């Protein structure tokens, strides 16, 4: 059957479950989606432009206008000139470094079963596709 | 720093950027990414329940059964009882199966460059996550 082994639904339903989960424990520690996504990608990060974060939260630009606006307002993240460029602030990171840790522990337990081998071969081929892919 | 390494934003982007690819095709063909995925995921397959369409889908149940409301008007899919079970019909199979054929050629360029060991490991440890995660 098609869908069984078609690489882009299996990439699409494995990312929707794992996320799934660690959401649930995001919204529990009082993070949408999107809050996590913009903080966790700029934690431990030089500054970078409104298009790369775009790209690495999945989420469209105009939407990350408007998100970057109230997290801003909340003074979580900071737009700079350079292009805009956005960086995390300390009181976004210290908001989401536990979560952080705890997105680590849940990362640990979904790539447990399969081992380290196979745990780093399945990163490492993500991040080429991804290079290869972006624009 | 975290977001390069961390799985779930790895497989966002990779599924998201792929994906984003062959729906430029399937719009060129009529098609919206919603249709795809059903009449893709239904082609060659069994009778299969809305919730398990919602799943492989990765749509929210009730925009599937919105999406079935009018697919099955255009004669595209059946709803049967058993629970309620979705097919596809001829209609939307001969609608679909050149557009699938040119998924298949997507996919090949896609993983061509990493190989058939590599290609199949992944596509082998995507589907034992999904099986893992589901419910
Ligand atoms: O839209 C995508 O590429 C991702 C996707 C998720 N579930 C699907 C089921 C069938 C299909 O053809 C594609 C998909
Ligand atoms: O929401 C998810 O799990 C998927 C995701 C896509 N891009 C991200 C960037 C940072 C992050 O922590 C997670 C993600």
């Amino acid at each position: 059957r098609f869908v069984d082994d078609y690489l882009p639904a299996l990439l699409a339903q494995a990312s929707q479950l794992i996320s799934s989960e660690f959401h649930e424990v995001a919204r529990q520690h009082g993070f949408s989606v999107s809050e996590w996504r913009v903080m966790a990608s700029l934690a431990g990060s030089e500054p970078i432009s409104i298009g790369q974060l775009a790209q690495v939260t999945v989420t469209k630009q105009p939407t990350v206008t408007r998100l970057l606006d109230r997290m801003e307002a909340r003074g979580q993240v900071e737009r700079l000139p350079h292009i805009t460029l956005v960086r995390i602030t300390r009181k976004g990171l210290k908001a989401v470094e536990h979560l952080m840790e705890l997105a680590r522990e849940h990362e640990r337990r979904v790539l447990e079963p399969f081992g380290l081998r196979r745990a780093e071969e399945l990163k490492q081929t993500l991040r080429q596709m991804i290079d290869l892919h972006v624009h």
